[PDB]
């Protein structure tokens, strides 16, 4: 979840 989302940037 988290991690996933951090990639974006």
């Amino acid at each position: 979840l988290a991690a996933w989302l951090a990639q974006a940037l």
